[PDB]
């Protein structure tokens, strides 16, 4: 078995091996690469998203999101507070101001420490889920904007044509940004590029150990699980390192700095921050391999989870009796 630690892999593609991405996700599960939950992908050295970042500054975050905290330093949720609407260039002088900077730090590690220290005490603002693409439309290889859709997929290998689209987003970050623990949407695949600015730090469960975090999640936010069987669907829950680690958790860690990809894979629990001013897209996809995994995802009915349009179409097939409830939940 490759990969038995399910440690976090990173890859080094030639120009030539970035021509094909289904292949080379293929070759990166090949490699083992999968049971971590989470790949890192360095481009090749010729590769370029776009020509230059000098004007993207016009772009509108139209409902900026302040990402408020309750809890313990280790255990805590989030709430998203709805700011009002501004332009990139206003968001990117917000978090370079002495309110939300970055505070001086000795490298990756100090500044972890103080995140993991100081997070609950601020309510830093994110510019989340905007649709839309930073990708020169000539960039033809890794082209988030241009990948094969998983309503494509799901017509290949099943044989059925459904509605539904599937674009990308952007996200604009500063210091102490936060992304809660979660799988995908059907438990599916993403991709992440980090397209400018200031580094994301990851924390990733190995897919065949994610139900050790669920349980662990159960008992620490014990209202929200009585609420709802999948409540790690609504996007809120936070739980440090070192709470992973007193519980026996397996996990990993990886940070990733502007210019790199990030894969994480069917199942594959992630959560992190960011650490000072950035844009990151990233985008679901499919391969033959997630379906097995769409068949069987959980899902949030309780009413919070609230997801897109094309998620219908995924539960009504793979999922045709969990359907009625699940769109109960929707409506
Ligand atoms: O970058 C972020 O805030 C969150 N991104 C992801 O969870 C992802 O790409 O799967
Ligand atoms: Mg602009
Ligand atoms: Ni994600
Ligand atoms: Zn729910």
């Amino acid at each position: 078995a490759q990969n038995p630690n399910c440690n976090i892999m990173i890859f080094h593609p030639t120009k030539e091996e970035f021509n094909d991405f289904d292949k080379y996700i293929a070759y990166m599960e090949s490699q083992g690469a999968h049971r971590a939950g989470l790949a890192k992908i360095i481009p090749p050295k010729e590769w370029k998203a776009r020509e230059t970042y000098d004007n993207i500054s016009e772009i509108l975050i139209a409902t900026p999101l302040q990402q408020v905290a309750s809890g313990r330093a280790g255990v805590f949720t989030q709430y998203h507070k709805k700011k009002k609407a501004m332009t990139v260039g206003e968001y990117r002088h917000l978090a370079n101001s002495k309110k939300y900077q970055t505070p001086p730090h000795q490298n990756f590690e100090d500044l972890e420490r103080k995140y993991w220290k100081n997070r609950i005490y601020n309510s830093p603002i994110y510019g989340a889920d905007i649709s839309g693409s930073l990708f020169d439309e000539n960039t033809k290889q890794w082209n988030l904007g241009h990948l094969g859709t998983i309503q494509d997929l799901l017509e290949k290998e099943c044989g059925v044509v459904i509605e539904g689209v599937n674009t990308p987003y952007l996200y604009f970050g500063m210091w102490k940004t936060t992304f809660a623990w979660h799988t995908e949407d059907m438990d599916l695949y993403s991709i992440n590029y980090l397209h400018l600015g200031e580094p994301k730090t990851w924390y990733v469960v190995p897919p065949e150990h994610g139900q050790r975090l669920e349980r662990l999640a159960r008992e620490l936010f014990p209202g929200s699980s009585r609420g709802c069987g999948a409540f790690l669907r609504h996007k809120v829950a936070l739980i440090s390192p070192t709470v992973l680690k007193e519980n026996g958790i397996p996990f990993n860690r990886i940070t990733q700095e502007a210019g790199e990809f990030m894969v994480t894979f069917p199942y594959g629990y992630h959560a992190g921050f960011n650490h000072g001013f950035n844009c990151a897209e990233a985008i679901n996809f499919a391969t033959p391999r997630w379906i097995d995994y769409g068949k069987m995802a959980s899902q949030c009915s309780c009413g919070e989870a609230r997801v897109t349009f094309s998620m219908d179409a995924f539960v009504r097939i793979l999922q045709p009796e969990r359907y009625d409830l699940w769109k109960r939940g929707q409506d």
